[PDB]
């Protein structure tokens, strides 16, 4: 769920998930996908695409087990869907962190997501 | 559109709309409605309901004219839906502004809007 996702992003990036990625670019946070504005945004793009593919569980609300072991998100062996969900979340948290170097505050508070160029299909 | 809306919110509240109301509470910013966390959130609640009554225009993207006259949002005539849209946006900007005094930064960055109690029907 967003609980785990939020925590992962926090654990990885060291950033407040909602603050730094709640309305970032065309893909981070709620809204759907749009043309990624940068690497950070594409993390979220990929992440949402990851969600799209998920069947059998709710990415937003379904809880799952993961742990923070040796500063690594380790998804619990939940079930197939929740594991994928966890891995989606882990991936984006890692991705967001990996792309903190190009994280652009200019993209941080995007009130204009619907005006993002349409996203390619996932 | 979110251009006018954001601008209205800015003009009324002085606040960066996406920062302060992009992810605030259960109702502000993208996402839908939820039980308002407070008066600010309830503005957005009312706003989103206001949107629900619109037909013939896209509240997110359809631009419309309004002027900032005597520190008042004055909706241009536009057309019926855009006028009504503008009035929705005006109302929430005003409401957001009116409720700055209880604007709670602890609701500002809600990564968990899906976990908000379900909104009442509009």
């Amino acid at each position: 769920s967003l609980f785990e996702l939020g925590k992962m992003i926090l654990q990885e990036t060291g950033k407040n998930p909602a603050k730094s990625y709640g309305v970032y670019g065309c893909n981070c946070g709620v809204g759907g996908r749009g043309k990624p504005k940068d690497a950070t945004d594409r993390c979220c793009y990929v992440h949402k695409c990851c969600y799209k593919k998920l069947t059998g569980c709710d990415p937003k609300k379904d809880r799952y087990s993961y742990s923070w072991k040796d500063k690594t998100i380790v998804c619990g062996e939940n079930n197939s869907c929740l594991k994928e969900l966890c891995e989606c979340d882990k991936a984006v948290a890692i991705c967001l962190r990996e792309n903190l170097d190009t994280y652009n505050k200019k993209y941080r508070y995007n009130y204009l997501k619907p005006f993002c160029k349409k996203a390619d299909p996932c």
